[PDB]
C-alpha cells in the first residue's frame, strides 16, 4: 500500500485530523517535539516523502521525482488511502508546497496549510528574487554528484544557522545522509529548478506562512509574495529565528508559533 511505502504513522484522536510533512533532508522525527502537543487534541497522521532514506529505493520513480507535482499526488493518494479529509497540513518548505498545489486538485482535503519556510521558487528573476542565480547555480549543479556529502556539509551551517558540532546538526545531517546518494541528487536538482509560481493563485485554501528572519534560502520578502499571489486567504508570520529549519534547531520559539497556527483559524 502507498501508506505502508511512506511509513505511515498515525496517533493520538479527535475530529480533526493534522497531516504532518517534512522537508528535503528530513524525515517524519523531525516532528517529534511538536507531537506531544498535538496528541491530546488531533489525530495526527505522519508520513515520509519517497526518496527519504527510511523508504524504499525501488520505489524512487526519477522521472516522477524529478518534479514536484509527483508528490502532490501521492500527497493525495496517501490521504485517501486513510480517508482523510479537511486536514490541517503542515508542512516544510517543498512539503507545503507539494500540498499547496495538491490543494487545486481536492480542496477538499485541506481545512488549511501551515507553511514553514516555503518557496515557490529559488532562482532569480528580472523581476522576482529567490535567492540564487541561475549562472551560479549551473556550475555549482554541474558537480554535485561528485560533491555531494562536502558541498552538503560546507553549506550547512548556513542553512541551519548553526554550528557544525551542535546537536540541530548532526540530527540533520544523520537523515541527510540516509537518502540512496542517486536519489538525493534527483531531488536536490528538483528543488533546485522549482517555480510553482504559475499555480498560486489557483490556491484557494486558508495559507499560514511561518518564516525565519534570516534563511539563506528563503528571503523574508518571499513570505509577503506569498501572501499577494495567493488565491485565498493567508498570513505571514516572521519569527525571531535563524535557519532554514527552526522546527528543528529553534523548537523553543517555533512550535509555540506552528501551534498556534494549527489551534486558530483565519477564516469561519
Amino acid at each position: 500500500s502507498i501508506g505502508l511505502a511512506h511509513n505511515v504513522t498515525i496517533l493520538g484522536s479527535g475530529e480533526t485530523t493534522v497531516v504532518l510533512g517534512h522537508g528535503y533532508g528530513t524525515d517524519q522525527s523531525v516532528w517529534k517535539l511538536l507531537v506531544p502537543y498535538l496528541v491530546d487534541d488531533y489525530k495526527v497522521l505522519l508520513y515520509d516523502h519517497m526518496g527519504a532514506g527510511t523508504t524504499n529505493p525501488d520505489y524512487f520513480d526519477f522521472d516522477r521525482y524529478s518534479s514536484l507535482e509527483g508528490y502532490s499526488y501521492d500527497l493525495i493518494a496517501i490521504l485517501e488511502e486513510f480517508q482523510v479529509s479537511k486536514c490541517i497540513y503542515v508542512g516544510h518548505c517543498m512539503s507545503s508546497m507539494a500540498a499547496a498545489v495538491a490543494s487545486i486538485f481536492r480542496p477538499d482535503l485541506f481545512h488549511k496549510l501551515v507553511m514553514i519556510s516555503p518557496t515557490p521558487r529559488l532562482i532569480n528573476t528580472e523581476e522576482y528574487y529567490g535567492g540564487f542565480e541561475q549562472k551560479v547555480m549551473d556550475e555549482t549543479l554541474r558537480s554535485l554528484d561528485e560533491n555531494f556529502k562536502s558541498l552538503s556539509l560546507g553549506t550547512a551551517p548556513l542553512l541551519l544557522a548553526c554550528d557544525l558540532e551542535s546537536a540541530a546538526m548532526q540530527e540533520y545531517c544523520r537523515t541527510l545522509f540516509n537518502m540512496r546518494p542517486d536519489i538525493a541528487c534527483c531531488i536536490t536538482r528538483m528543488i533546485c529548478g522549482l517555480d510553482l509560481r504559475p499555480y498560486l493563485g489557483h490556491v484557494t485554501v486558508p495559507c499560514h506562512i511561518i518564516q525565519s528572519s534570516n534563511d539563506i534560502m528563503v528571503p523574508v520578502a518571499v513570505g509577503e509574495y506569498l501572501r499577494k499571489n495567493l488565491g485565498g486567504p493567508s498570513v505571514v508570520e516572521v519569527m525571531p529565528t535563524e535557519g532554514h529549519l527552526p522546527h528543528l534547531s529553534m523548537p523553543e520559539v517555533t512550535i509555540p508559533v506552528v501551534l498556534r497556527h494549527i489551534r486558530q483559524d483565519i477564516t469561519d
